[PDB]
């Protein structure tokens, strides 16, 4: 009766969805009981007619940010980095003055004190970089307010894989996605891929996303809704591996860091405790608020994975919007892609109808 009972719910869902967000395309993958179930709507591309389907890519946006998080924790685990170790550890022309007492945990988490949320657009090369970071003044001292940001995460990416002698591309790959057999998940889409990835759509006009500084760490990610399932899948708690340097790093991307409000910040995920108000993730998902500066309080030592949790993230591009969330403790979870950028409630609004019905 459960993949019955699944299907009527993902459709009185996501159909009226569709329609009232005039979304183009949609994939989305339902974890019951540790398994994938996969539903399709629309177009990849429109002007083709060409349908969304089980290999379509979809760009991940900050999901993408998932991924950093646990190739962070892969790293912690290894020994080549620890969240206490100074910024500027990892690189030392980082010199100026402000950086005194800002760690890797601080960029990982937002709290470095007031990174902006996008790296400038003139600025594209490591010594741009530099420059920028060396000429950032904050806002805050570190760790006490949090203020999502690319910049942040970002530069936590780009500086937890130098002790590897690894590009973040190939450490990436050769540490997660390998690992994980997430073979159909890029940071760059290689041609003969293109024909499964899909257009984004904003404004009517079929956009990807535009290059910039720090964007494989930050939002770069495509991935098909198969892949996303089993992303999923390795994030829930009976996860069991030759690698276990990457399964500790998966536990630690859902420590708790620090708590603002009913939220805690993990690597790239956030958590809430389930049973959860949905009305609050919902509420909470709105840029008025989740792009807002909040006060942080440190949780000293981090709280190891709470299996109680709704772990979630939303993800958008100019073109593309995505949601993925799970509660750990039912081995449910929902992967949501779509080719449109759509307000954040609406998707996490969804969400929640679903994975109530079926928790
Ligand atoms: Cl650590
Ligand atoms: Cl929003
Ligand atoms: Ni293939
Ligand atoms: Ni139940
Ligand atoms: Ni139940
Ligand atoms: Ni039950
Ligand atoms: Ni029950």
């Amino acid at each position: 009766a459960a993949p019955q009972q699944i299907n009527d719910i993902v459709h009185r869902t996501i159909t009226p969805l569709i329609e009232q967000q005039k979304i183009p395309g949609m994939a989305v993958a339902v974890i019951y009981q540790g398994k994938p179930y996969y539903f399709t709507w629309g177009y990849a591309d429109i002007a083709k007619k060409q349908p969304v389907t089980q290999q379509t890519l979809f760009e991940l946006g900050s999901v993408s940010k998932t991924f950093t998080g646990v190739l962070g924790g892969d790293a912690i685990a290894r020994g080549e980095i620890k969240l206490s170790d100074p910024a500027t550890k990892y690189w030392p022309e980082l010199t100026a003055k402000q950086w005194n007492g800002i760690t890797l945990l601080h960029l990982a988490t937002y709290t470095a004190g007031g990174l902006p949320l996008q790296v400038p657009d003139e600025v594209k090369s490591s010594s741009d970089l530099l420059r920028f970071y060396q000429n950032w003044q904050p806002a805050w001292a570190p760790g006490t307010q949090r203020l999502y940001a690319n910049s942040s995460i970002g530069l936590f990416g780009a500086l937890a894989v130098k002790p590897s002698g690894l590009s973040f591309e190939q450490a990436m790959q050769t540490r997660v996605f390998q690992p994980l057999k997430l073979n159909h998940t890029w940071i760059n889409v290689p041609p003969p891929e293109e024909k499964n990835y899909a257009w984004g759509y904003r404004e009517g006009k079929a956009v990807h996303v535009s290059p910039g500084a720090l964007d494989a760490e930050a939002y770069g990610v495509k991935s098909t809704i198969e892949d996303m399932a089993r992303w999923v899948q390795s994030n829930l708690p009976p996860l069991d591996i030759n690698e276990k340097t990457l399964q500790q790093g998966i536990q630690l991307a859902q420590s708790r860091y620090w708590q603002t409000g009913d939220m805690y910040q993990g690597l790239g995920w956030e958590m809430l405790d389930w049973p959860v108000n949905p009305d609050s993730i919902i509420n909470g998902s709105d840029n008025k608020i989740a792009l807002a500066a909040r006060p942080v309080k440190a949780i000293k030592p981090p709280t190891p994975a709470v299996r109680a949790s709704w772990v979630h993230k939303t993800g958008a591009t100019g073109g593309f919007g995505s949601y993925v969330a799970f509660i750990p403790e039912k081995e449910l979870g929902i992967v949501m892609l779509a080719n449109k950028n759509y307000p954040n409630p609406a998707r996490v609004a969804a969400a929640c109808q679903i994975l109530n019905a079926l928790q």
